[PDB]
């Protein structure tokens, strides 16, 4: 199947990412899925543990799976450590999109 | 097949990490874990360069299970806030894999 990641950047800072497809494909897709799940879970964990950042997170396993990490209402969303971890996450997803376009599509939107 | 990661912390800062086994073994469960480890590994290298203004020394090979060592010991800005945050995030991810999949990943943290 396909993983689609949609990032929203507002006033220069990353605020949210929405992913669909994280939950059935060939071997190659299983491997890409593992890479995306790992990066996603490490962002949430590193935000909480290392950047003193409470994340809003919606996740479900239905019809391909859905995940949204949303900092839009989080007080220290524009924090340097927060934004660094988010940028690193964006970098990893972008590299997967570049290396594995058959399995990953990324949209970055400024608002 | 087993991934072994060895982190060295010196005077409070992460200085190096050495990994072996992550090249895969040909077993489904382990290769999913290997994919997780390689993704985090390569993201640390790429994020350090792109986002933390830090070019690492990096040795890598694919022989007998794979070897990788990221070494900041000689880099003058090893102690930088962005550099250490990325490195601690990587340690956090590896440690979480060691917790969740002990049968595939073992970690050593050494404060020498
Ligand atoms: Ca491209
Ligand atoms: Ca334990």
């Amino acid at each position: 199947s396909m993983i689609q990641a949609t990032f929203i950047r507002r006033k220069g800072i990353l605020e949210s990412v929405e992913l669909t497809g994280h939950a059935s494909g060939e071997y190659g897709f299983d491997i890409v899925c593992a890479a995306v799940s790992t990066l996603s879970m490490n962002l949430v964990n590193a935000l909480e543990v290392l950047a003193d950042c409470t994340v809003s997170l919606q996740m479900d396993e239905f019809d391909g799976g859905y995940m949204k990490i949303d900092l839009s209402y989080i007080t220290n969303k524009s924090d340097e450590k927060v934004q660094l971890l988010f940028e690193a996450f964006l970098l990893g997803i972008t590299n997967l999109a570049e290396n594995s376009p058959e399995f990953v599509t990324a949209k970055i939107m400024t608002q």
